[PDB]
């Protein structure tokens, strides 16, 4: 297989650290180096991202085919991470609820309104 | 040493793995969890692994959207007994064994799930 | 016999193929057309095959959309010699070489293009 | 990788005889064999496309996930694919031109509207 998911922001300075501060992510990778961001890698916990501004040149010759509206994160810790999140006052759309399919998981939207949704042996044959 | 890894969501990863082994010949490498209904499994195929999970659950993150057909595209040495293996087993064929422009003799089958798989003669 | 196709679109394929061959360490297979550059080129991996092809110009019968930068999903054996080619090549490091839960050795990296690789040690 | 192209038609029994007339393309498999159609898989001469009900339950597992409008078709000969369609007298949206990067095409639309475009050495190493 599938897409990388890229979000598009009116500015990814603040939504990296904003990111980074509310959802726990971690900065992997961003450009420039210095000064304002044009493009940044972001390791959700359960897969990396790819942030962007809306529009000017891309940074990536890949990019700027699709725009992800709506993210589906799998995490280890969704009490923590839902604990996190609502400690620093982030739209919550849906409060975190067991679900009769075996799953925990809550909806939320970012500082500039995408929805995120956060989720939650081997045996080798020979 | 090196494997690529096609990931492929199937609503009953059970059905689909005794499916692929059996109609297809491919081999079980791991299955997860250890006991109950798989929801993760890894098949070698011989020349790259497919990666069995259940809908709604991807290997890493994802945009939200609908559960679709894939299109597999799968290289074989011996295309007429591949062939001859699938019909045995009763699976859909939507394009029977030809010859194609070029050296190409492939054929076309629909798996259980309704992913597509296309298998040539090396191309 | 078999062998896993992952088809990839890429920009400048006559670049796309020297980078994988020299970075990666992927055999060129196919090349198409014979003279000129390259529209078309399928790549051993040693397990599976790599299908670059030009942007705009897909393998079969498609509905129209951008071009994406795709995951690809790669089991390496040994992922230490693997990570130090990637590196003294010069390749873009998204995530370098760590050990994850479970045995998991692996590492991320982007090629030319914005494909994202990951390359695990038999995950 | 990528997905199967899935078309839908409000009835799909008048959609594959006048795609089978008009495109030329052919009937590999139709559900039910007998009656009206539910689904159907046409070689389009550059690959299949599955033909299906807008609604109702689907005979394909993985089906109903997505819905082409706008259809991109690679064949051998442009110039009578377009001389068969003109005759038909399907509604070209742009007549068959060669465009300065090497590509001949033409527009067009089908009997329900959605959008198809039809455009046109090996060395082994080792």
């Amino acid at each position: 297989s599938h897409m990388v998911v890229e979000l598009a922001y009116t500015d990814p300075d603040r939504a990296v650290d904003w990111l980074v501060r509310v959802f726990g992510f971690r900065l992997l990778l961003r450009q420039p180096a210095i000064g304002t961001i044009r493009h940044a890698d972001l390791d959700t916990g359960g897969g990396i991202v790819m942030v962007r501004r809306t529009g000017e040149p891309y940074t990536v010759s890949c990019a700027g085919g699709h725009t992800c509206k709506q993210v589906i994160v799998w995490v280890s810790d969704v009490d923590e991470h839902f604990m996190r999140s609502t400690a620093a006052g982030a739209d919550i759309v849906q409060p975190l609820q067991d679900k009769p399919w075996g799953l925990r998981q809550y909806l939320v939207r970012d500082l500039e309104g995408h929805l995120w949704e956060f989720t939650r042996g081997a045996v080798a044959m020979t």
